[PDB]
């Protein structure tokens, strides 16, 4: 069950996103990771949050979804908080390094990675959904990326600059 | 989260297979589920089993994985028991009629339908499956489908048919 | 020339429709024909229609299109009277069990069948049409299938669910 | 039903080849045209064929499945004496001036451009066919290039020279 | 370096444009090469430029672009001059028959063909682009185009019918 | 011409590999650089080098092809030193920051970096090449890895754990 080898982890990219959604072409794992990385490293720099933590979501965004090489990546609405708690203990069992991580990672850093993770989301789904329902789920991707947002513990000050970099990234995507 | 119109179920083409297996395209559940439906016609009657049977193992066939429209295709390894019995009451209340026939199938007609189920999918990976991990999942399904198919109630006869039409047919697939 | 086997009838998920029209991929008839089951199914228990013609309805959706293994999916407009007298034939060769079931089909089965049919490439279109000649044949045979149904022996009440139904379905796709 | 747009004639490229044949991408007919064209061209000039008749094949090549925009690209099984006596004339209709260039076409350029029609199509399937059934159409495909060669009014040393080159460009491709 | 062999000029095929801009699908060279012609053709005509200037620029668009099977196809913004005057001399190398084909073409065949370069290239992404740059990138195109074509050698009343059936031609794409 | 907004780094996702090989998807620069990325963190690991030579490796694989995104993905036989010239003072102006770290990385690290580079394309191609050229140029591009190897810097026990890790990869990939 464990992910230990370098031609597994190689698979990220054989991993494909939106897998309840249509959308242009099949994303991938390793793509997504990739641009989230990015989100956090510029977000972050941008918000003037301190560099430990732009440097700890980082590190987890290349990371952050390694289980799916298992597991499959999942639908956002499927995963209740039953479902859940069962993949936790599932995941940790495949890749315990990344689970070590998420464990470690301080509330800011966590709420940066949330906050990039749904809007790569988003923005991906505005050049590359298909249909109604890809629409409907780009747009409620977006309400939830901001509730979540405007809840957390980020200053207020953070949270409205990560809005003012997002609305005009998404402007020009 | 119960499925009910007729614009959700249509999403069936939308939600793409092997999602953690490398392959030419994106297939989606509503060619395999009518392919297996085609198998489960075709080679139900070619091994004599009774029209009954037939019927019920085609009807199940061609919606048994709408629950995916929500849930996503997840890959069969990481569907262990635990994880089954969980989905297994989501399912039910995604798709309560697709639940009330699967509890009413007959272990002949189950049999069947998971026997072609199975070869479906070894069957589109031998032209579509890509690099070493597809060739191992094909080969790895191939086998236990044979298994399954060796401990199963059906008749020894109704097997070797089974098994004379799936070789006969992946040689010249 | 006539179709056989199971290896040649899973073909349909190897025969592209729309191959005068650009899309976003290339639709199978396999899940062209589980969505037009699909839609008989549906919107024939919607409309209140007697269950053996729904059956029939369905029973010809799954496999009306299986001559096209061979002859390939040729477009709409190009099925002229002459053409379509000589394709009959041909395809009777090729697949007479569906020949038979054609014949056998009544009115009202085959006038929800082709609603359904036409109504799954509208949708189909919806989606995943490229421009301005897609968006063209979409309109185009919305239309025809609106006149098809008028000047059908379905009863104006079948008729209005019917459309009353397509459209429900079409705004949320 | 004629063709008389430059808009029209553009959706060469939006017209699907091998409509009956799994590949790794829908082929259009703009570039087989454009590929025929290359091959009449070279392999013409290596077989020491009068210009002339080189600039025959060439012309035709570029333009001889214009008519596809309407009626699609049917498989070469498909087209038995009757149906393509129906579709000539068809065709005729749709595109008169390539209709007339086939009437003026000198036998040897239509034997070379006919042998380089089949040899591009040998040649993609080389490269993106899937599955059995492409392979064995790929293998039928040149066994009746080489039956048609062998059968026609070409010189034996043109047919040579054809064949020569044939061969070596299919070992790199 | 030098293409000599028709198994390297069959890579046209095998060429993607559009390597900076999300597209629906990779287009290639050849292609692009038919239709440029094909616009060379078709608006060379209407325009009433003489035969020997449309046949000119129709030979060059056919082969145009072969030397990107060795150097690739290159963003037009990073074409700079320091560039170009580096890519003429290697180009040169690759297939000096068209580099003197293009040192040939008479000033009036060269407008054509920049032209219908540029507007095939318009009209595809009209079809094919994919989010905001891809539209942006669009839109710049037919500004270049129509600024160069302006402030070229062509008659006015040339200029004027190319812009003619250019807009009549993208209505309808 | 200088890169410095998060939304055109985005379009790292946008930019296609493999503009001259056959392959059966456009592979982005994302997921090409997360790849890169991993293997220089997972072989600089199993080669026991210093962690801030790994980590400089890994940081600039995150970065390295962004110049791409104005420049587009040229194909390697392509860039000669003449060219290279000409691309590194282009580049360094869209991308002065990668410009920056490319200049300070340690020679052991940027071998790790053009060893795992050259690997990802590799392996790239063994599952997702197609025809003769594609394989051509994976196994060149496997000769001239080992031989850059072999001449580098590193220490022969280094070498000779990145081969026997790219070996195991290659086999299981
Ligand atoms: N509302 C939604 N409906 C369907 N799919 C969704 C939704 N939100 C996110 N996704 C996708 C994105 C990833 O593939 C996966 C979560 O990482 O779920
Ligand atoms: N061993 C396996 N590894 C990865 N994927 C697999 C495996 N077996 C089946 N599948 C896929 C097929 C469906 O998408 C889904 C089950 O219906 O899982
Ligand atoms: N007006 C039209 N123009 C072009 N293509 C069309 C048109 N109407 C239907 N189609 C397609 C759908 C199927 O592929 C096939 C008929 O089943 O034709
Ligand atoms: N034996 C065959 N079976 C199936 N498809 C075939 C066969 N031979 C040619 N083709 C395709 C190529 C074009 O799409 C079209 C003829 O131009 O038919
Ligand atoms: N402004 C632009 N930005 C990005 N790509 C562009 C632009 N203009 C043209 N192209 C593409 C088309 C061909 O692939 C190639 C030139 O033949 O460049
Ligand atoms: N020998 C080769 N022929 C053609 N393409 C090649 C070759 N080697 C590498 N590539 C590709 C990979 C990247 O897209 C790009 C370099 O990063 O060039
Ligand atoms: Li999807
Ligand atoms: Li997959
Ligand atoms: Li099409
Ligand atoms: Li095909
Ligand atoms: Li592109
Ligand atoms: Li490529
Ligand atoms: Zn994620
Ligand atoms: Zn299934
Ligand atoms: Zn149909
Ligand atoms: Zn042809
Ligand atoms: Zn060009
Ligand atoms: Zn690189």
């Amino acid at each position: 069950l464990q992910i230990t080898e370098t031609y597994e982890r190689l698979r990220a990219s054989h991993i494909s996103r939106w897998g309840i959604v249509q959308t242009t072409y099949p994303q991938n794992i390793a793509e997504h990771m990739w641009r989230v990385w990015l989100l956090c490293r510029d977000w972050g720099a941008a918000a003037g949050m301190p560099q430990h933590t732009v440097r700890q979501a980082c590190e987890f965004a290349l990371v952050h979804d390694l289980a799916e090489i298992r597991t499959g990546d999942a639908p956002t609405p499927h995963k209740t908080p039953e479902l859940k708690e069962l993949l936790a203990g599932i995941e940790a069992q495949i890749v315990p390094e990344v689970a070590e991580l998420e464990a470690t990672m301080a509330p800011e850093a966590r709420e940066l990675w949330k906050f990039c993770d749904t809007a790569e989301a988003v923005l991906f789904l505005k050049v590359n959904g298909l249909g109604a329902h890809a629409y409907d789920v780009q747009h409620l991707l977006m309400e939830q990326m901001k509730r979540r947002l405007m809840d957390s513990v980020l200053d207020v000050e953070v949270q409205d600059e990560l809005m003012f970099q997002f609305e005009r990234t998404i402007k020009k995507t």
